[PDB]
């Protein structure tokens, strides 16, 4: 009867709606967490709901502690448990040489990329642990093939962001292991919202829905026995 | 009367002082970047000097974007030129579990370990890149075994930053090949210098040492090898690459 409680981060538009969607479809309350498209986050709350499912509509900056605390707290406040976190939040820039890269500039992509990753799976691992009063769950970090391929020419800022999340990825599977937590990584490649696609053996981007689909079997009970493990999603990028 | 010029960040020290020396021996104009320790770095400048070489000691944050085009300006105005970066810098904060890991710590971890070596390569590029009037060069990053293993229950923060410098490698590594620039990563496991013992944890340092392969910490000098191969004309066609510096692990 009680359905359990997922966490989008960045849950507005893109693989993060669709991610919403799908895991409503199957039985989830979705927390749905945006930043500033508001207007986009209640249009699919409302849709989860006239479908007859639950749904929360949270505005919160992933950036920033005190944001992401009221976040986690209003989760409690309307559900009083945690399942699952899908750290989708993330942040591109325009396409630029590392020796175009200031400052400012790698301080807004990591802070939104990894620091609100971080933050979030530290609110969710201590309201999933068992050594905590939970009953686990699992976190889900979508990172990018950018990680492995380096973006050159285009955000190795970004691309270094996502080799910050794989890292954690594997770093805080072998951490929570042992109270019940699984934490586990998808890499989308290109998401098709001539040249570009010809470095896709598969010949086409792919789909938010497709990113989803690999996003709620980690976090499923298929994959009980996968944690650290990463799923490509890149036509064979 | 013209050597190679090699800046090191970090280089008071460790890994950074070690690095500093061999390349000094080697032939190497060394920049030696710290941030604090003065004496330090002041006592290997004077080694260095002592034996013929040239050494210019430089305090600044590489953190900080104003402190970093501070010391490439140094840089210019001592040597006129730039050869070899090697991205040494690193910052690492008490062991924790990632549930207390706050912002605070995470800005600052990032900062010195990430941002820096960012900074630091882009300063870089721009006197060593060919469309900018250079020869080429190198960046040789210092990352850790930790990008692969995690830092399970010590520091998730550290190991993601020197994920963050593994992509960073590669990416830089295809965007700047064209361009004259080599750039690679030495990926240390257990180093002896580089332990800072708190006091009362003989378990956790014992644990630390734990399961390598080859039975041993390893040293300093060790890695300064390593980087100094991968910076030398005998890594010709290596970018993009690793070497593991780490006894197995």
């Amino acid at each position: 009867h009680m359905r359990n409680v997922m966490l989008i981060t960045g849950a507005s538009r893109g693989i993060g709606a669709a991610t919403a969607l799908l895991a409503a479809e199957r039985g989830y309350a979705v927390v749905l967490n945006y930043l500033r498209n508001r207007e986009a986050a209640e249009a699919l709350r409302q849709r989860i709901e006239r479908q007859g499912g639950e749904a929360l509509a949270v505005a919160a900056d992933v950036a920033e502690e005190g944001d992401v605390e009221r976040l986690f707290a209003s989760i409690d406040e309307r559900f009083g448990r945690l399942d699952v976190l899908v750290n989708n939040a993330g942040m591109l820039e325009a396409q630029t040489r590392l020796e175009n890269i200031d400052a400012a500039r790698l301080h807004r992509v990591f802070a939104t990329n990894v620091t609100g990753s971080f933050l979030c799976a530290r609110e969710a691992v201590k309201r999933l642990s068992t050594r905590h009063g939970g009953r686990g769950g699992s976190i889900v970090n979508v990172s990018s093939m950018a990680s492995r391929l380096g973006s050159p020419n285009e955000y190795i800022d970004y691309a270094a962001a996502k080799g910050a999340i794989d890292s954690m990825t594997i770093g805080l599977a072998r951490e929570v292991a042992a109270e019940g937590i699984r934490v586990n990584a998808v890499r989308p490649g290109l998401i098709d919202t001539e040249r570009l696609k010809g470095g896709i053996p598969l010949g086409r981007g792919g789909t938010a829905e497709e990113v989803a689909r690999a996003i709620l079997w980690l976090a499923s009970d298929e994959a009980s026995y996968s944690t650290g493990t990463f799923i490509d999603v890149s036509g064979g990028r």
